[PDB]
């Protein structure tokens, strides 16, 4: 799976990327990082990623400008190449 865990107050997203078996974790800043920033970090991590996107649980594409704080208010789907991951963050205030 893709997991979301808060460490030292910040969300840490751990992902399996297509080109290696070792998982990679991405620490994000909810107040300043955006969806698009995180997708760019993923692509920079693994050149074997041809395509990456995030969708709502209802399957609607999430805007790249959206803050990570808003994204982590509820579940989401993370598409990496031909795999879709249902991510379930821990629900926190805002």
């Amino acid at each position: 799976d893709v997991t979301v865990v808060y460490q030292n107050g910040l969300p840490v997203i751990s992902v399996r990327l297509p080109s290696r078996r070792e998982r990679c974790q991405f620490t994000l800043k909810p107040i300043s990082d955006s969806v698009g920033v995180f997708l760019r970090q993923l692509q920079e991590e693994d050149r074997g990623i041809d395509r990456v996107a995030i969708y709502s649980p209802d399957g609607v594409r999430v805007a790249a400008s959206t803050g990570i704080d808003l994204l982590l208010l509820d579940d989401f789907k993370l598409v990496i190449n031909d795999l879709t991951y249902h991510v379930r963050p821990p629900k926190r205030d805002l």
